[PDB]
């Protein structure tokens, strides 16, 4: 198995025990560097779009390394090209956080990491019919990367969990893997418009787990939504999985990678979005 805490089992030995593709040179997160980025203005906005006509249930899992909120199939989208023609489609969300409010963020930008990062993870539907079809083959899968930033004074209604909807109050001790509720939906398109959706990091990497799988185009938005102490504290409140050695589920984050280790075959670029000035 694998973990983040357990030192046997944990990130630097991934290399090692799923050398597929744990071993590769296009691997995530890394650092995302302002000034050793190429902008391109030819990227665009980035929209988030629901089926109107979707009705089936979100829900969420403890799986024992995250909160994992479960999307129904067909239900919610990425574009990014401006066209609502359900290219990239939406599986799950789920959470990297820290066991202290000065890390937690799998991403740093400029060596800065956040107390939460949150994860979109969609298939490329133009190409593949399924998830389980796209996310071992190339170029299957999409993440959408949402940093978080703690503010002492702000109503409820402008944090985050207002688009979460608090998650329904699952984030609790006593919800111990591998159970699942059902959930209110997330509202996705709110949480996109707490950030500036043109504003971002572009490149292509890794899945951050094991098999760490080279197939996803990453986008990370540079500014942070906003929450709160109590709301970073809810997440902490989860128990890890039994694989790990922490009890507490916290520090669920993946080493920095470079973006070019010194064997690569073939350098990768890093990009930069920004509105139409
Ligand atoms: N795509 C994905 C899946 C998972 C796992 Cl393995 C699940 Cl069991 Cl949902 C996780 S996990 N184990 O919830 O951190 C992370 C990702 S990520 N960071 O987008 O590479
Ligand atoms: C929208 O949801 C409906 C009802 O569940 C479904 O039949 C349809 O295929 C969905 N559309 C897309 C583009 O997935
Ligand atoms: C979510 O969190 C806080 C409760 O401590 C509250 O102010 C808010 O009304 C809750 N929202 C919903 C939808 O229950
Ligand atoms: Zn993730």
């Amino acid at each position: 198995e694998w973990s983040y805490t357990n030192i046997l089992t944990g990130p630097e030995t991934w290399h090692e025990h799923y050398k597929n593709m744990c071993s590769g040179y296009y691997q995530s997160p890394i650092d995302l560097k302002t000034d050793i980025s190429t902008l391109d203005l030819k990227l665009k906005t980035v929209i988030i779009y629901r089926n109107t006509s979707s009705t089936e249930t979100t829900t969420i899992q403890n799986n024992g390394h995250s909160a994992e909120v479960k999307f129904p199939r067909n239900t919610w989208f990425i574009s990014f090209d401006g066209i609502l023609d359900y290219k990239y489609e939406i599986i799950q969300m789920h959470f990297h956080w820290g066991n202290t409010d000065d890390r937690g963020s799998e991403h740093t930008i400029d060596g800065f990491r956040f107390p939460l990062e949150g994860h979109i993870v969609s298939f490329r539907r133009q190409m593949y019919s399924s998830p389980s079809e796209a996310i071992g083959r190339p170029g299957g899968l999409a993440v959408l990367g949402i940093m978080h930033q703690i503010v002492e004074s702000i109503k409820y209604e402008q944090t985050a969990f207002k688009a979460y909807n608090n998650f329904s109050g699952v984030l609790n001790s006593q919800f111990v893997p591998p159970n699942n509720s059902t959930i209110d939906d997330i509202n996705l398109a709110l949480l996109l418009s707490l950030l500036n959706p043109s504003r971002y990091f572009r490149y292509l990497g890794s899945l951050t787990t094991p098999p760490c799988t080279e197939n996803v185009l990453w986008t990370v938005f540079i500014d942070p939504v906003l929450i709160t102490r109590e709301q970073i504290n809810l997440f902490r409140n989860l128990p890890y999985g039994s694989n790990e050695k922490q009890t507490r589920m916290g520090d669920n984050f993946r080493p920095i990678q470079l973006l070019n280790p010194i064997d690569t075959l073939a350098s990768r670029t890093l990009y930069r979005a920004t509105a139409r000035g």
